[PDB]
Formats: C-alpha cells, sequence, structure tokens
C-alpha cells in the first residue's frame, strides 16, 4: 500500500486494487502497488473472485 512507480510489458496480467476512476486504476504490480492508465489495460473474464487486467502496452514513467 501507498502508491508506487510501477511499470508493465504488453501482456502482462496485473491483479486490478482499484478501478473507481476512469482513468487511473491501481494495480499490484511485483510486490509494489501503482496506477496505471485505464486504457491501457482490459478487466478479464475470469480468476475469479480475484480482479485482473491484461496490459494492452508498455508503460512507465
Amino acid at each position: 500500500m501507498g502508491p508506487r512507480e510501477v511499470t508493465m510489458k504488453k501482456g502482462d496480467i496485473l491483479t486490478l486494487l482499484n478501478s473507481t476512476n476512469k482513468d487511473w486504476w491501481k494495480v499490484e504490480v511485483n510486490d509494489r502497488q501503482g496506477f496505471v492508465p485505464a486504457a491501457y489495460v482490459k478487466k478479464l473474464d475470469s480468476g475469479t473472485g480475484k480482479e485482473l487486467v491484461l496490459a494492452l502496452y508498455d508503460y512507465q514513467e
């Protein structure tokens, strides 16, 4: 907890923590938590109970 600089590669599947904001979603990358653009990821249908997103493009601040 406590937003930190996270990055992602196209194809990564991240655990979604908070998608209340339409533009920036909080996710767990490795053992770190941060924000990624909502437009760069897609909510997946499965991994039930746990929320998962697929990274569509690379991202780094």
